[PDB]
């Protein structure tokens, strides 16, 4: 076939019930994730090809960057609760990997303040139980698929994208293949 299990994707031997339709995992410490976000715009291009009625979910993971890694997962919970993902994603990536000016929770907080979220708004969210369960969800979702690597995308709890099996000579072609694959899996 054109799309084969084990080539553009893998099938989970242990499918996850009730999983989000399109589920993406990343880490601000993750170098390919930086690429996926800054250079390739993967999430965006996938969305551009997803059918009507499909919800797209993106979660942060703890297993990179120790203590800050965890801080970053709570901060991503804050971003999701406040709806400011699109205002912090890029400064968090560059703060962690480009300028390396993010070294503590306080530096994470500065990115939000600079992006225009108010201090008291950030801190109340940071400390809120709504954020606590949002952290719990991120961890649960990753736990459910026994996740050891990012970037990672899962479709309807049964399929996992396999980017190692797509050509990378061209970046545009890589993205389109990636996105078309999500859409094929989506229709499956």
């Amino acid at each position: 076939a054109q799309y084969e299990d084990g080539k553009q994707y893998t099938t989970l031997e242990k499918p996850v019930a009730g999983a989000p339709q399109v589920l993406e995992f990343f880490s601000f410490f993750c170098p390919h994730c930086y690429q996926f976000e800054e250079v390739l715009h993967i999430s965006d291009n996938v969305k551009k090809k997803l059918p009507e009625g499909v919800k797209m979910t993106k979660y942060h993971v703890n297993f990179m960057g120790g203590d800050l890694g965890k801080d970053l997962t709570q901060a991503w919970a804050v971003a999701m609760a406040l709806g400011v993902e699109d205002k912090v994603t890029v400064p968090l990536f560059e703060g962690v990997q480009k300028t390396q000016t993010i070294r503590s929770a306080s530096d994470i907080r500065d990115v939000f303040i600079n992006a225009g979220i108010k201090g008291e708004e950030y801190d109340a969210a940071w400390n809120s139980f709504v954020v606590k369960s949002l952290v719990a969800q991120q961890e649960k979702a990753a736990a459910d698929v026994q996740l050891r690597g990012v970037p990672a995308m899962f479709v309807n709890g049964k399929y996992q994208l396999n980017p190692q099996g797509m050509d990378t000579s061209n970046m545009d072609v890589f993205v389109q293949q990636y996105a078309d694959t999500v859409k094929y899996l989506s229709e499956k």
